[PDB]
């Protein structure tokens, strides 16, 4: 014949040539385990995930910004969430509260681009998407229990 008998020939080579598939530990991953929660909204494996930078004023070292992927969908309370990860991984000496966390107990303000703070913009959070603006740089602004009050209002915090 002018080739091989057998009809569509091929090399016999499968993948799976070993009995397992390199098994894993225990569930290990990249990921971490605060990351599960959070790394949910950043958009991994999204690669249309929205960049984010962030400047705080009360810092003495504001030359390291945070710089996360968040998805298109996702509300800026996400944003400083990630914070949590990126301390950890910088050890980032300026003392934190745990609470302010949240957007409830801080503000978050849009800056130029120049990292100049804008008064005349809104400070967005939870209620106020991230890729709204569209801006992947922002910085952090001192709220009190008057402009906390009504941040909350308009989002009514749920019970933990």
């Amino acid at each position: 014949g002018p080739g091989h008998m057998g009809s569509v020939s091929n090399a016999k080579a499968p993948t799976s040539a070993l009995r397992a598939l390199l098994e894993h530990k225990e569930n290990s991953s990249q990921n971490g385990p605060l990351a599960e929660n959070f790394a949910t909204f950043s958009g991994h494996a999204e690669s249309n995930a929205l960049r984010l930078n962030i400047y705080f004023p009360s810092s003495e070292s504001p030359s390291k910004p945070l710089f996360v992927e968040l998805r298109k969908n996702v509300l800026v309370s996400e944003a400083i969430g990630y914070i949590l990860l990126q301390y950890v991984n910088q050890q980032l000496v300026p003392p934190i509260e745990d609470e302010a966390q949240n957007p409830n107990y801080w503000n978050l303000r849009i800056v130029e681009d120049d990292g100049e703070l804008d008064e005349d913009f809104p400070a967005l959070d939870r209620v106020g998407p991230l890729s709204k603006f569209g801006f992947d740089a922002f910085a952090l602004v001192k709220a009190t229990p008057a402009q906390i009050k009504e941040n909350q209002a308009a989002y009514p915090f749920k019970s933990k």
